[PDB]
């Protein structure tokens, strides 16, 4: 099978959500006992870069930087592992963060429910045998497989928002998950192409009456009609106790990095403070 290619990969967006993802990892392998990833939109696995991309104006702009800061290492390594001539070939997606960053202990559960992605995901985790990878519905995943028989976990919600129904299923997506596993940590991925949709997207969670909800935003452009997706952020429901110092470390140096022309923002707020 070939790798698929993807223009997207390892932009601006992909930069944030796997920092993220890689913290809320790292930080739950503090403890030395077993927990699960659950990915409920994962993607192909990896992607291709060049034939160009958007990866040079994302990935491709922190990854070797000598001041990099500590809270990215690992994630810029499991980009190394991947890119060992040293320049940028492959990107990996949130399913092969997770391959790597988890012990051998730990489980992940993968849905992908598009027919071109869902076999190279499969074959990623052949001889992986924590892995579970179904050609399923991502949302109906929150009703199933949590709680998890580790009672822990990270749960991450990473959808295209290519129907807009998307903004509707992640609030009663997690709703679903929340009740069943409430002490997960849901890290749950948006772009913000108009605004507003976000924002009805916000208060649905906030009539969900769940707490303790963190908002990591990093916005390249301003809010824009018909200019395509200026920014994205990723919405932590329970999120360990040190990401947000870690985010507000590490986020005005990646604003620099990605955004050196000085547009966007980048803030680090509480949705509901718990
Ligand atoms: N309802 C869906 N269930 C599972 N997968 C879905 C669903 N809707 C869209 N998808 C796919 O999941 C992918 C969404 N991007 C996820 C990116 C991945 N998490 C990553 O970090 O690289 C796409 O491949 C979609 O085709």
């Amino acid at each position: 099978l070939s790798y698929r290619h993807s223009f997207h990969a390892g932009n601006h967006a992909d930069v944030l959500k796997h920092t993220v993802q890689s913290l809320i990892i790292e930080s739950l392998k503090e403890k030395d006992k077993p927990f699960l990833y659950l990915d409920t939109h994962a993607g192909a696995g990896r992607y291709q870069l060049g034939s160009t991309g958007k990866y040079l104006e994302g990935i491709a702009r922190i990854w070797q930087q000598d001041d990099l800061p500590a809270e990215l290492e690992a994630y810029i390594n499991v980009v190394k592992h991947f890119n060992r001539s040293g320049q940028l070939r492959y990107y990996p997606g949130s399913p092969l963060i997770a391959r790597q960053l988890l012990r051998e202990q730990d489980s992940l559960q993968l849905t992908e429910l598009h027919p071109s992605d869902y076999p190279l995901l499969r074959s990623e985790f052949q001889k992986d045998s924590r892995a579970r990878v179904e050609k399923a519905d991502g949302f109906q995943q929150l009703k199933a497989k949590l709680p998890p028989v580790s009672r822990r976990g990270l749960i991450l919600i990473d959808p295209p928002y290519e129907m807009k129904t998307d903004y509707q299923a992640v609030v009663s997506g997690i709703a679903e998950g929340y009740k069943r596993f409430a002490t997960g940590t849901y890290a749950l991925w948006y772009p913000v192409v108009l605004r507003q949709q976000i924002k009805r997207m916000i208060h649905d969670l906030e009539a969900t009456g769940i707490r303790k909800i963190l908002q990591i935003e990093l916005a390249v452009l301003p809010d824009s009609d018909r200019r395509g997706m200026t920014a994205s952020g990723m919405i932590v429901i329970n999120p360990p106790w040190k990401l947000e110092q870690q985010m507000n470390n590490v986020l005005p140096w990646l604003h620099s990095k990605l955004v050196p022309a000085g547009t966007g923002h980048a803030t680090v707020s509480w949705i509901v403070p718990e």
